[PDB]
């Protein structure tokens, strides 16, 4: 899967890219980090991505401008290439 945890209060996103079997995290900075930062950061970690977006849980895709601190209030999919995740973050405040 594709977890999310908070660690010294900020969210950890662990992830499997395709290229290798060792899991990546990406820690990202809700109050100033986008949806659209996060895809970037993983595809410069592995240059097998050909394709990364999310969705939110009825389908529909998230903008790239989008706070992380807003995508993070619930369920959302990951796709990276062929594969969805179906990510649940932990529901926080705002």
């Amino acid at each position: 899967d594709v977890t999310v945890v908070y660690q010294n209060g900020l969210p950890v996103i662990s992830v499997r890219l395709p290229s290798r079997r060792e899991r990546c995290q990406f820690t990202l900075k809700p109050i100033s980090d986008s949806v659209g930062v996060f895809l970037r950061q993983l595809q410069e970690e592995d240059r097998g991505i050909d394709r990364v977006a999310i969705y939110s849980p009825d389908g529909v895709r998230v903008a790239a401008s989008t706070g992380i601190d807003l995508l993070l209030l619930d369920d959302f999919k990951l796709v990276i290439n062929d594969l969805t995740y179906h990510v649940r973050p932990p529901k926080r405040d705002l």
